[PDB]
């Protein structure tokens, strides 16, 4: 079985050129990535998800581009320009369904493209298998976008109009919703480019799960959020905003939600189907090398996550994508920590914010041996903030389970 996973971060990358090069291989399963050229190269067709989180001080517009038969495929992009020297991390991703021969990178605009370089925190740029193509109607895969340039209605649903891919119409476009066909462990993400204000909240089934809060005024940013949700067959989950409701990008920021079917209910073995999403309720301040503890379970498939620590802890050796979004009021910094008994880093992801509200996200595809820890850890910079309507969560779960 194809297990196609990458992770790639920057340190010493090539200079010039519009590609963004991450010098610095984290997990490169099967090494499709390639890390003198910045180019993820298919050999198993199918759907594959992408995402990065990456470093400015000043400007930076990011694409996720494609080829096909060396034929270039120009795509949705993300930029935060805050423009105040403040690190800022500017994310996004989406699902590609790939050829064989496909190649996929990250294209900075030559106008806006400052990166960070320095040891201080990290970029990094992720990718893995969803599905191979080869089953479509037992998937379930949708990235959508939302093509308009006015904001949605102030407490409303949000509609994404414009589908990059939904194979099996598992969202709906006329509706704003997706509707679970398939029962079982679903991703679901979001980037949303915003110049004002703007709160996402994620809905199940008319019950409210996460928030995540982005001010700005005037310079645009990149709202993230997403969790792990396991669902019966009928169940309904939907965007909204409540009274800060701005998705209005500028040129070149553009605003997506994806999903995707990971473990189907009823298929293959239970042992392997593991997926922990946790938020953060405790507001205590976390003081320099404590453990971050995200106390309140809302998934926990095998019980691998353990919510009293805030660690997760490995029993099925494999590939593993973690990932998290941090609401924030000042200037936070986390590091990604894996090992035993003894921890080591593997990146710091900083996100500063001069008297405003923020989210944040970082996220890592990991290869684990059974026993080791994956867990985030707090630095001098720990404005981290855990509560309804503007959740601080950390999420996980094996890639390839059968
Ligand atoms: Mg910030």
């Amino acid at each position: 079985q194809p297990r196609p996973a990458f992770s790639a971060i920057r340190r010493n990358p090539p200079m010039g050129g519009n590609v963004v090069i991450f010098d610095t291989v984290i997990t490169n399963q099967e090494e499709p990535y390639q890390n003198h050229s910045g180019r993820f190269v298919c050999t198993v067709p199918g759907y594959y998800y992408f995402t990065f989180q990456v470093l400015s001080q000043w400007e930076i517009c990011l694409s996720i581009v494609s080829s096909s038969r060396g034929q270039v495929r120009r795509s949705l992009g993300f930029c935060d320009t805050t423009n105040k020297g403040l690190f800022q991390v500017v994310s996004g991703g989406m699902v590609l369904q790939l050829q064989q021969g496909d190649q996929v990178w990250v294209e900075k605009d030559p106008k806006k493209g400052h990166i960070y370089q320095g040891s201080e925190a990290d970029s990094v740029f992720s990718g893995f298998l969803i599905f191979p193509s080869a089953k479509q109607k037992f998937q379930s895969v949708f990235t959508v976008t939302r093509q308009t340039h006015q904001p949605p209605a102030p407490n409303s649903l949000i509609r994404f109009n414009a589908v990059l891919t939904n194979p099996q119409g598992d969202y709906d476009t006329s509706t704003g919703k997706f509707t679970c066909k398939v029962p079982g462990l679903y991703y679901f993400v979001y980037h949303a480019s915003h110049t004002a204000n703007l709160c996402v909240l994620l809905y199940r089934s008319g019950v409210k799960v996460v928030t995540f809060c982005g001010h700005t005024s005037k310079t645009n940013q990149v709202n993230s959020g997403g969790v792990l949700l396991r669902l019966q067959v009928g169940e309904e989950v939907w965007l909204a905003v409540n009274d800060y409701y701005d998705m209005v990008g500028i040129q070149g920021s553009d605003s997506v939600f994806s999903g995707f079917l990971l473990f189907p209910d009823g298929s293959a073995k239970a042992t392997q189907k593991i997926a922990f999403s946790a938020t953060r309720t405790i507001n205590v301040p976390l003081r320099r090398d404590q453990t971050i503890r995200f106390d309140h379970v809302i998934t926990n498939m095998n019980n691998n996550y353990e919510p009293r620590s805030g660690k997760f802890t490995c029993k099925v050796p494999g590939l593993y994508y973690f990932t998290y979004h941090a609401s924030s009021r000042g200037n936070l910094c986390v590091n990604l920590m894996r090992g035993r008994e003894r921890a080591q880093k593997v990146v710091t992801f900083c996100d500063y914010a001069y008297n405003t509200f923020q989210v944040t996200t970082g996220g890592m595809v990991l290869k684990l041996e059974q026993g080791e820890n994956v867990f985030l850890q707090a630095t001098d910079k720990n404005s981290l903030l855990g509560m309804e309507g503007a959740n601080s969560i950390f999420s996980g779960f094996l890639l390839f389970p059968d």
